[PDB]
């Protein structure tokens, strides 16, 4: 279960790369809410919190979703 949340969570990273995000025209706000998922991604796994890495997945995967789609 660690591994396969690090290997969702480190996707979901990859996927999120604000320069690759460039031709979605993201608001100052959301670059910012992706920033902060980042480091608190990379943050929850490097102490293995579970619980934080859950929480930055569902964000992440979120964030994800929504800016990919119609509003």
């Amino acid at each position: 279960q660690h591994q396969a949340l690090v290997d969702q969570l480190h996707e979901l990273i990859a996927n999120t790369d604000l320069n690759k995000l460039s031709y979605l025209n993201l608001d100052a706000f959301q670059k910012r809410d992706i920033l902060a998922a980042h480091y608190i991604a990379k943050s929850a796994i490097r102490t293995k919190n579970l619980d934080q890495m859950t929480k930055a997945k569902q964000r992440l995967e979120s964030i994800y979703n929504s800016i990919s789609n119609p509003l």
